[PDB]
């Protein structure tokens, strides 16, 4: 499959919601984008799945642990996704 990074700067808001996680026996997936937000002009896409933040495996976190992981983050978001929107 196809990966790409994305090292977001700060500061937050980053400009997107996630859904699934552990809990819901389903990847982290972008699932929202704001218009011009930071997500979006680093070319992060809806349905893209979320491997690492800041170089830690995200495939097990929970949607919280995900959350918390991304709200922790000062200075630069860095993330690892996984290509899901070409259909």
């Amino acid at each position: 499959m196809s990966n790409y990074s994305v090292s977001l700067v700060g500061p937050a808001p980053w400009g997107f919601r996630l859904q699934g996680g552990k809990d819901f026996n389903m990847p982290l997936t972008i699932s929202s984008l704001k218009d011009g937000g930071k997500a979006a002009q680093a070319n992060v896409r809806i349905g893209d799945v979320v491997l690492s933040i800041d170089g830690i495996n995200a495939q097990g976190m929970t949607h919280l642990e995900a959350q918390n992981k991304i709200k922790g983050c000062t200075g630069s978001l860095n993330m690892t996704l996984q290509r899901e929107s070409d259909l």
